[PDB]
């Protein structure tokens, strides 16, 4: 539940504003695709925790790290050039399944929780996509 609202007794004037986490451009544009039927999960990968710009989040990572989505669904090295778009839509789905399921099972990843996953995952989907990318460079092709 989130009420979708936000109110309460006059907020007691606490400390002033300071430096907030900085984004990173927009990372939000076209999203065309083609059609499902291409999501195969490779193996589990243990990658360092991600970073957003706050100590609170970092803590969350250390809190559910062992629970941090350590797997990623995606289309095998087979591709043409959409390597960044592949991972992109991959974590999008790896998260779509772990998020909807968190819900299908009754769990609930907090918006933060999900950001964590989306990065760590996109990082995982890329990590393996890379390891295999090289495996392809050696696989017959030079």
């Amino acid at each position: 539940m989130q009420g979708g609202g936000t109110h309460s007794q006059w907020n007691k004037p606490s400390k002033p504003k300071t430096n907030m986490k900085h984004m990173a451009g927009a990372a939000a544009a076209g999203a065309v695709v083609g059609g499902l039927g291409g999501y195969m999960l490779g193996s589990a990968m243990s990658r360092p925790i991600i970073h957003f710009g706050s100590d609170y989040e970092d803590r969350y990572y250390r809190e559910n790290m062992h629970r941090y989505p350590n797997q990623v669904y995606y289309r095998p090295m087979d591709e043409y050039s959409n390597q960044n778009n592949f991972v992109h839509d991959c974590v999008n789905i790896t998260i779509k399944q772990h998020t909807v399921t968190t819900t299908t099972k009754g769990e609930n990843f907090t918006e933060t929780d999900v950001k964590m996953m989306e990065r760590v995952v996109e990082q995982m989907c890329i990590t393996q996509y890379e390891r295999e990318s090289q495996a392809y460079y050696q696989r017959g092709s030079s």
